């Protein structure tokens, strides 16, 4: 039997927001709006994106968020796009708890394994401490690829201090040693003439991964870097909107494209950059840099696309980092064994949103 | 002289920003109008704390870097936000210095031409002519631009013919002597866009603004080399990239950035320079009487790749409500279908002390 959107349900902090979606028949999901400013971001899905949403279709939605951009089509980029995710995500976990499969399945994938890199965020980190902990993660969670930092966040080519680049490369390489994978982020830091020297001796210290190292903007910057290295240029976390992956895309700018489910505004539209990297040939290794619902969206999109790349990125970061997503979900949805997370056949997303957290959040409501 | 503070007043049309120098000096700029106030709460979690303490004389930076800092928020909000920054601190310049910002930019102060601009698509064909008619009569404007279309409307009309009908009947109402320009906002595919396009050409028509969805670049691409006249398009893009390929896929004859959908007046600058590279005037966008006009006003006094006229909404109160009082004296005055700039230093402009008052206040410093 067809069903219509009846109720759109916010629960928000400045860091996270989760929606949770009633249809006509009284079905229910729960998703989640990209986190960060998350606040902000639950203003604008009531304001934006439950006023085009509520009443419509919520079995077959695709055409539904085309619908809400050109309502809202003096607002491309990145706040709409954070909102949307919100709606995506929920009617997905609707769809799965209501046919009583994971949303890995629905997107013609099955449950199952999926290997992971182990992912510091940091550059605030010595070269020695990011090496022990790595080698720790290493051993005792069976991790067999991992990426760390260079240059310095969108640095204009001026290093975290002066040398670190220089020592972090070589010095966390050789802890972790043979047998594995090793990727590094530049986060939009250098020019091209410094990125392909920095490539070089990542090159020299085996590492075969180069995230984002010229701003992310730039694409034929970008694309001089991917020309000279031979190792996989990668890139793409902060394009949301398809005309710029389109661009990057037509320049040649990455061999890997990393899109993030939450800022891409959900699995549909991650789903259509996927299959715009199909055709041109490139692989998908989406971004995924906390244990918000971002990384349980990222592995049921893995266990479904027919170009993934070699891995899910896993944060490793501490409650210590991350303080605000520890409680979020009941269970171990995020448990690591061997290097692998898991999609469970759990219905929808596989998660339960915890009602302690869900108590003390601000609440939004729109319905009819 | 660094800045102190960062005000905002709002409510969810618009918004207005002062800023306080350490010497105390002051100015007054506006984010973008819609959901204004969700832009103020933007503007003091992710523009004010990368403005406070920087040089309030020469910026054009400190915008790269506050975008450097908040660049997982690439598009429209934060630009929305930026603004507010931007023309504050020209308005605060231009005060010091006894210069209208025209003046600062390397204009200067005097006439702009206008043309009228029609908003709505639920108006009849007559009922637009008559009300065209009246203002080129007893306004003097010589130019105006109409509707077709339904916005974004995937090739369907706002009702059946109402294109094929408003064309001639606008047209034929205005007469001789008069320039012509219509937005499809978004509405169509590239061939049902050359139809219309050939129906705009048969009534003089001779400029189509955003005939396609705005970010099909391609499509827009293929109705300029199939029409003879110019088609504009450019008022949501934002970001540099966009307009990079805009410019690529020679998609457009015309640019036509918004000053506060852009993020300011630098940001609009460097468009103007991109376009004046792939040798294309600047014919921008600007919707209604909040201070998007008369920041448009000292641009178009100041560039040197001007379009032909200054766009000038001309709905009254009863579609803009929320409009009408923001300024004291009559800083739109519009005589010979000329808008001016005046030698007032800044934009020339003094907000009503009464809106203020009652505004959302919100202060980082």
């Amino acid at each position: 039997q067809s069903m219509r959107i009846a109720r759109l349900e916010t629960f928000c902090n400045e860091f996270v927001g989760f929606v949770r979606v009633t249809t006509d028949s009284g079905a229910q999901g729960w998703g989640q709006v990209s986190t960060y400013n998350a606040d902000i971001t639950c203003t604008i899905f009531h304001r934006q994106i439950a006023p085009h949403a509520l009443g419509t279709d919520a079995l077959d939605f695709a055409d539904t968020l085309d619908l809400i951009y050109e309502r809202e089509l003096k607002y491309p980029g990145s706040y709409l796009r954070r909102a949307m995710t919100g709606l995506d995500t929920a009617l997905w976990d609707m769809r799965g708890k209501l046919e009583g499969k994971p949303v890995a399945t629905l997107l013609g994938g099955s449950p199952g394994p999926v290997r992971a890199y182990a992912s510091s965020m940091r550059r605030d980190i010595t070269p020695e401490d990011e090496a022990e902990r790595f080698c720790r993660l290493r051993d005792d969670k069976g991790f067999t690829a991992f990426k760390w930092r260079v240059g310095a966040e969108a640095g204009r080519d001026h290093d975290e201090w002066p040398g670190r680049t220089e020592a972090v490369v070589p010095t966390v390489s050789r802890a972790l040693g043979d047998g594995i994978e090793k990727l590094v982020d530049g986060n939009s830091c250098y020019s091209p003439a410094r990125a392909i020297e920095v490539g070089k001796l990542l090159q020299d210290n085996g590492i075969g991964h180069f995230e984002e190292p010229c701003p992310y903007w730039e694409y034929d910057q970008t694309a001089a870097v991917r020309a000279a290295l031979l190792l996989d240029v990668a890139g793409g976390e902060q394009d949301c909107e398809y005309s710029s992956w389109q661009l990057m895309l037509d320049r040649g700018a990455v061999d890997i494209v990393q899109p993030d489910v939450m800022y891409m505004g959900g699995m549909h539209r991650t789903l259509q950059v996927c299959q715009m990297a199909a055709r041109a040939g490139l692989p998908v290794t989406p971004h995924a840099a906390n244990l918000s619902l971002v990384t349980m969206c990222t592995m049921h999109l893995l266990r479904a696309i027919p170009n993934a790349g070699k891995y899910l990125e896993f944060s490793i970061e501490g409650p210590e980092y991350y303080p605000w997503q520890e409680g979020l979900f009941l269970g171990d949805p995020y448990r690591i064994e061997g290097g692998q997370a898991i999609v469970t056949d759990a219905p929808g997303w596989g998660v339960e949103i915890s009602p302690t957290w869900l108590d003390s959040a601000t609440y939004q409501v729109s319905e009819r």
